[PDB]
């Protein structure tokens, strides 16, 4: 009611731990704090569009986005997706110089995060492809739910 | 506090419109009603654990999580797994007959919906396979957000 307005930071962010699919996507919900991750092999406007339909299904439907200038969120066929789905689209004050400093720190807590727990079981390079998905999954667990 | 106990109802169920991984994992959260669904190529006990390993990143772990007696629930490696994480599990009463009428009536709304929104797409037989993670987002979405 006079509650928080619901708007999203998104960003993507690099982590060889995770190679192949070492682009982390992060949406940070700025209303509940709620993080979001998915991993993607490269970054493309494709890819934004898949990691906000994961993001949708888990969080509703925002009223706004608000990204950075990167080329797969201006493109215009991710333009066109967020119409789709009625999302407005901010880029914010054009050099901001900040305006998204949440997924900023979002996607500091979440590497770290992965390379703890990555270590704890014993990988101290590279995850194993095959034990990556249950591991990001533990990384998300980890810094929403207490 | 006197609230809803945590309990989940999960169970795999065949759409083969999802082919080749057809075989989808739903989880009911029986306290909220939430309803979060993965998909996979064969029905093994990694799968459930693949599932599950999602599911607690976006609904928080649960107290406990009652099952059929489907192997891939009730072998050494899922029971192991969910003792690591601290979670009791039920198949409930041997021949409840019932017992998770929840997560059936989820079922059958899930496949309803990927029915409904796929033929809006045009897609009348099997959905292609880059078009099925954005569909089932899109289903998951649409019955638990309103
Ligand atoms: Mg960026
Ligand atoms: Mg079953």
């Amino acid at each position: 009611g006079l509650g928080p307005l619901q708007i999203w930071q998104t960003d993507f962010t690099l982590e060889p731990r995770m190679a192949p699919r070492s682009w982390l996507a992060v949406t940070v919900d700025t209303a509940s704090s709620a993080i979001v991750v998915t991993q993607h092999g490269r970054v493309t406007s494709v890819a934004a569009q898949h990691h906000w339909a994961t993001a949708i299904a888990v969080l509703g439907r925002p009223k706004a986005i608000k990204t950075d200038n990167g080329s797969c969120f201006t493109s215009k066929s991710t333009r066109e997706w967020l119409a789709r789905w009625g999302i407005a689209h901010t880029t914010g004050i054009p050099g901001n110089s900040q305006g998204q400093a949440m997924v900023e720190r979002a996607n500091r807590l979440l590497k770290d995060k992965i390379r703890v727990l990555a270590e704890g079981d014993g990988f101290m390079k590279r995850i194993p492809t095959s034990k990556q998905g249950e591991l990001l999954a533990k990384a998300m667990y980890a810094l929403n739910h207490f």
